[PDB]
């Protein structure tokens, strides 16, 4: 009687070590670590999770397979992967990890990453020489692997055993390195009966081991799970070879955890009406889940739903096959990788977005106060705030998603938007909800972000961040002008350009922010003041927000509450993000300047003369030394003391990314090598000797966005027509890369030339998409870059394209041009084969081919 | 008419590129820029020069021929090597740095060095554009050389014309490109009959420029000091090539500047009597130089002096002869490079002595005390305090400095010693001071060791610091027993072993740390309290100082006084050092245990009840993690939370070295990585079977010590049996080492057998100096590492050198080894042949010869 694992272990020592390394991966999944290696390597102690085993153990907490809660026991921590991850989980309180060391074995890693105080690393501690403690949580990997059976048997009864006693009404998840010999079968099925549990397969586990896991929340048949994995393995032997699936790794994050001042505290008077209506709709399914992940936001019910979601996005086959060489290329296909389930959900948001800001020093407030009333003041010099309308918003959607032309042509979708406007009006909000990801809901939805528009729209429309009104603010200027903005301000003498990051900015958004955000309503008329006081106080500084979470029994969505952050699905993001940007970057410059010091901030009653008249007499000067759109910024200080000014940015919570929060800013002299919306800038002299300042980026960024679908049904056609808008945004902006621009030749000529670009290229504020047209390239090309651009006094036009420029050819390749390669000269020679290729697949219609 | 500097540079323009590049660079002096241009390449923004221009600029702030002050402007500041350097002179407040930037030109360098919160440097200003300012100070570094005079003169005049408005009645150093074209030398005349200064020429200008500074504080001819300077150069045209004399770059420190925090306030109550008494005894030269350097230190006189040091160390000449292939190597004679001048000395005194440390929190102090109370107690527990005597003092003096044995011999010396006793036993001291490099100047030195033994030297004499009685001590162990220790360290259960330096321990010494070190009184008898209590307080907490300082008018002897740090060449120093150690990383146990919070360390009124509970339940627990000798720790905490706890440590003031000062420490668990009193230790297998652990460093620093002489006037006989002294040292403590152990054998045949070992191998306080001796080596060996070695059961002894280990060959290579290279295969060869020429220099004696 011998067994399929038994079988299957018979399959795997008979093969070779070319097969078994190909079998071992065949399929399973696999988590990138190219990243965290390489930044350990470097001794970095944030974010990265210390090995694969933090990733390994998500799989299960995902689940509730096993939720780790109280003092945390975890038994072969090694290198500490498990440990770490559970740091940063809500109902955890202490971590205590044990583990061997010595020549051999793994040791811990120390790490600064959210949590880290909590977690007790110690090494030098076998545990079957260990009595067993007193614990909520009983984490154990233990588990070496050998050619034979029987001599894994006894190393897994002896694990069991050693386990057991640290086991009693608590949570566990516990490897058995061999389940399937008949010995460890009989032992799991009495511990199951003491204990409870089951025994899962983790599909990170390679197929060269047989490895399952025994967790504690939930049941099933012991035999049957095993076999089913058996079969599963012995079927991957035969299989025909597929590659991992490539799963993004683990962020822990940074600092210490202080749980207590991690729950949130909701207002009920406020939100309180919001849930109850989500309630009623979805009665049917209501229900109130105490397993809920959620530490910093205020949880107040869920309902069940249907999935959404894709494990990758959907590919653009046209653009595809013109573009042969970059098929084999990492960072381009590395894009497509993208996960909207909700799984991948739920883990963005525990590493992004469920964490809390400390308050500001006193001083602090004060100066971030009087700043803010002072720029107010300032970009409402010229214009007045005012009311946007019903017809000014469906023009707007007339304008560009087809089920919101039909609402806004629907009257009794006006009439829900009046009846929640009369509840502003009242200081009540009834159905003002914003998501993550009947029509009824659709309505609901669709009519507040027009509640939103009305009040504070006029930010965007009447372009109070235009360079000309805010000083700092790039608004409606475009891509192409944004190179010499940055040009010019790199002649202001003074210090470098600087361009820090900060790391996710929305969720940095504080209480102190929101309340200095809102003094634009002291500028207001008596009735829009109102409305916009309702967005302030009852959506913006009170927000109810919907999220999907997976759980053992499908999908639901949890209901939940936050008072500080940035709704980042909201009118007025853009720019209530440029307005407290501004602020930050004005008050760093302070800062560098000697201007605030570190007593200042702590001084609880700030004296604000000091400020006012720095302000006053040098404020807008400041002001132009700047190019700020959201959150993205450029800064030329007065001199360099900026780079050592951290204190004030990282009190106001504007924590920068990727760098250690005390460590100087770097910046750049050379404005060419500045980052600024997703772009660098560089300056070209065209041979007829004017000279052209082009935007520039990564172009594996540019050709692996491009092979991205939209619709989830694509026709070809509308997939095509897609494929035509990427080719002349990339004559018209990207027209200086040889290989975009010979790409953009091609698809121009595979795709007929009577069809319309449609849909949208990017969703960037900065696009203007002028490329969407019929119209001749080369007409639209001097039309932006000669005629109307106002850094280009000779007005001469070009006739050809070849007088248009290219890169220099070093600096074509610094930025990812595939030019000198073999195959990228095979790609240019195999370009009409190609373009023959997709035009055969459309069919026929007009084409005119192009070099 | 042609001139001398005419003709040197129709020389120059001739020569090809190669003789040019041998010319530029002979007989120079040039900093070694190596480790800063890689400190720089990884982003570090402290303590490293900027560019070579700091050391330059150093060159003349040296002699006094610019003081720096006040407001100071830089002209050309391009990286801002001035700038930065003159940031941390006492009377400079402000430093503003403009320069031109853009293609072609050097751009400002961001730096967080000493000052950087007082520096404004400029980019992307033309100074031949700008107004002249009002400044304190005017540095100036323009000149762009040309292989045309008349090109470089009309340059030169263009600068001297631009910054002439920028001077009046202010200190200037001026770059004059050319000063030899004559009508440059009309207008510098002119220049200097209206601001006064004179010409000099920087020693670290290479020959390919003419360049010479117009410096604000001297006279002298122009005509004159140019055409000196043209000959030396036309000299060394034809002169034999001389490589450059290498110098240590500058060290510019970290942290920002206050400048009302830096200077010091004397209790002249107490040091008052001392001043008087120098100045009595020096009256013919004593004076009051009101443009003395010092910063954090108060100055109270100066008489004159004949100078004292050497530019680099003596040679030993028979070990460096029996060691031909280390003559290549640079580490090994970049040992010898040593700067005992006035020059050099002023330079360790400003970067590493002349700064402040802030007082410490009110927690932080509490906690300190607190400990420290605990702490001396435990010491105590079974010793008692005594007073060492006349007697003993005499014993340690005879048994080792010959002019010591002369004085303690004196009755006349003991009369003085009693007479000053007499005024500490009133509160009075008058002539207790102490060094930083008549016979009654010696007799009062040595005198007041005296008086520091008697009352104080109880702490080394009676072992107070062997591990037996503190736990964490290692006194009494020796070089061969450390490794043992940290052995035995390693097999506790816990997080890594972490061995921090501090940088500078000595200047760290806060005020809070010398009135904890002072409690140990409590436990003396009265009569030997008052004499400990004279000590603490008269001269360990107001400590005056003999330091020299090169002057335009030769070497002065500077009197000043400090009363904090710790006077290094004190009795107790150590002791004091291991106590204070031992309390500091008890209180970072205590931090990263979670005892000890932030809110604790700011809190003004710390409760007492938490931290002596951790004390009296896991204070000695916590000692025995540890390994203290003096400022050089080893400790292994219970988990890893430790490495992120610097919130104590940085606030007591024992900042870190080499490492920033909030990025966590970084530790080992292989403990024979583990850097313990300049060394690390490696455990060995004799292939008796037995294992031996052993003292291990890098090699070429045991090669370049032994290659340095001791008395300045090498007699051979006795520069010989130094040779011995660490060929007798290798044989017993490096043995493992194969390039050692036959330089040590090689040694000892080209040196007579019946010679004895003089001098000392080494000052350390774990060298028990075994080696100083006839006797056999391999008997030696067995006592040392069979017999007393506690950590060696098995008392076989051994018989033959040849079971006694080397290190593993890998382990040997990377621990400095040449084995391998095939230098030291013909090295190897060549012995017999070295010996010979040894044993031909030294004479006609027995020798016996050895593999
Ligand atoms: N007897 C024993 N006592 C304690 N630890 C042991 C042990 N036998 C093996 N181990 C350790 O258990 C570890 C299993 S690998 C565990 C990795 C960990 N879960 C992570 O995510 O990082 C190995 O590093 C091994 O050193
Ligand atoms: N016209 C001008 N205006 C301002 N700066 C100029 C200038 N012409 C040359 N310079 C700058 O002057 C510098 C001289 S080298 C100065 C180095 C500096 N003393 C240090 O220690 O680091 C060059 O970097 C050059 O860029
Ligand atoms: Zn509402
Ligand atoms: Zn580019
Ligand atoms: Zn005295
Ligand atoms: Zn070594």
């Amino acid at each position: 009687g011998e067994t399929l694992g038994e079988k299957w272990k018979k399959k795997l020592n008979q093969l070779s070590r070319k097969e078994f390394d190909l079998y071992k991966k065949s399929g399973i999944t696999e988590v990138d670590r190219t990243e965290a290696k390489e930044g350990l390597k470097r001794g970095e102690t944030t974010h990265h999770a210390v090995s694969r085993g933090s990733a390994k153990l998500q799989w299960f907490v995902e689940r509730n397979m096993v939720i780790p809660e109280g003092r945390v026991i975890d038994l072969g921590c090694g290198r500490g992967g498990w440990s770490y991850y559970c740091a940063g989980l809500k109902k955890v309180t202490e971590v205590r990890g044990y583990t061997k060391g010595g020549p051999g074995h793994e040791e811990p890693v120390p790490m600064s990453t959210y949590g880290w105080n909590i977690v007790k690393l110690m090494s030098g501690k076998d545990v079957f020489y260990l009595p067993p403690e007193k614990c909520d949580t009983l984490l154990c990997d233990i588990g070496e692997s050998s050619p034979s059976p029987t001599v894994e048997e006894s190393r897994t009864i002896r694990v069991l055993k050693m386990v057991e006693p640290w086991l009693k009404n608590n949570q566990f998840c516990i490897k058995v390195l061999n389940p399937y010999m008949p010995t460890v079968i009989e032992h799991l099925e009495r511990l199951q009966r003491k204990h409870g549990g089951m025994l899962v397969r983790n599909p990170l586990s390679r197929n060269s081991t047989h490895e399952m896991y025994w967790i504690s929340n939930g049941t099933g048949n012991i035999v049957s799970s095993v076999n089913m994995v058996s079969r599963l393995l012995l079927n991957r032997f035969t299989m025909t070879h597929r590659r991992p699936t490539i799963e993004k790794d683990v962020d822990l994050g940074a600092g210490t955890r202080h749980v207590n001042a991690e729950p949130e505290t909701p207002n009920m008077d406020v939100i309180g009406e919001r849930i109850k209506r989500i309630k009623e709709e979805h009665n049917s399914t209501w229900h109130y889940d105490d397993e809920n992940p959620y530490k910093t936001w205020a949880y107040h019910g869920s309902y069940e739903v249907k999935a959404t979601g894709s494990a990758s996005s959907m590919i653009n086959g046209v653009v595809k096959l013109l573009t042969k060489p970059w098929d084999v290329v990492p960072m381009v296909t590395q894009m497509a990788m993208t996960d909207t389930t909700p799984f991948g959900q739920q883990r963005v948001f525990k590493e992004k977005v469920d964490t809390r800001t400390p308050r500001p020093l006193p001083g602090t407030r004060k100066v971030m106060e009087i700043t803010a009333e002072w720029l107010w003041r300032t970009l409402g010099r010229n214009k007045r705030p005012r009311l946007c309308t019903r017809e000014e918003f469906t023009k707007k959607v007339r304008t560009n998603w087809d089920s919101a032309k039909a609402a806004v042509e629907d009257e009794e979708f006006w009439k829900l938007v009046d009846r929640e406007r009369e509840l502003h009006k009242l200081g009540k909000c009834g159905s003002c909800v914003y998501n993550m990801m009947s029509r009824a809901i659709w309505y609901m939805w669709l009519g507040v972000r027009y509640l939103e528009f009305e009040a504070l729209g006029f930010l965007n429309e009447d372009h109070w961040f235009s360079r000309e009104n805010s000083y700092s603010g790039v608004e409606g200027e475009g891509l192409h002008k944004l190179g010499y903005i940055l040009r010019d301000i790199s002649k202001i003498p003074g210090g470098a350009m600087y361009a820090d990051d900060t790391a996710g900015w929305d969720t940095r958004i504080t209480e102190d922010d929101l309340h200095n955000e809102e003094k634009i309503i002291q500028q207001m008329d008596p009735e829009h003041r109102q409305l916009a006081n309702a967005i302030f106080k009852l959506t913006y500084q009170n927000k109810v927000v919907k999220v999907q979470r997976p759980t053992p029994t499908g999908t639901v969505m949890d209901i939940i509450s936050r008072k500080d952050q940035r709704g980042s699905g909201q009118v007025g993001t853009y720019g209530l993000n440029t307005f407290t940007n501004m602020e930050a970057q004005l008050v760093r410059q302070m800062e560098g300047e000697g201007v605030l010091t570190k007593a200042d901030l702590e001084n609880p009653h700030l004296l604000e003369k000091k400020i006012t008249q720095w302000l006053e007499t040098k404020g807008v000067e400041r002001l132009k030394r700047m190019a700020i759109s959201g959150d993205d910024c450029v800064v030329k200080p007065i001199d360099d003391r900026f780079a050592n000014a951290l204190l004030a940015l990282n009190d106001m919570g504007k924590v920068r990314k990727d760098i250690p929060q005390w460590q100087p800013s770097k910046g750049w002299h050379d404005w060419q090598q500045v980052p600024f919306c997703s772009h660098h800038f560089h300056e070209l002299i065209m041979k007829d000797g004017r000279k052209l300042v082009v935007p520039c980026r990564p172009q594996d960024e540019l050709i692996g966005r491009a092979r991205i679908s939209q619709g989830a049904g694509w026709s070809l056609r509308e997939t095509a027509c897609l494929g035509k808008a990427y080719a002349q945004m990339w004559s018209l902006m990207y027209f200086h890369r040889r290989d975009l621009r010979l790409a953009s030749n091609a698809i121009c000529s595979a795709v007929p030339v009577h069809w319309v670009p449609t849909s949208r290229t990017t969703w960037s504020i900065h696009a203007h998409h002028q490329w969407m047209t019929t119209e001749d390239m080369l007409t639209v090309w001097n039309r932006v870059w000669i005629e109307e651009n106002p850094w280009m006094e000779d007005k001469t036009p070009v006739t050809t394209w070849e007088n248009v420029p290219y890169l220099g050819k070093r600096e074509d390749q610094w930025c990812g041009s595939l030019i000198g390669l073999t195959s990228r000269a095979t790609w240019a020679q195999n370009i009409p084969t190609a373009i023959q290729q997709v035009r055969s697949l459309i069919g026929n219609e007009e084409f005119l081919d192009y070099m």
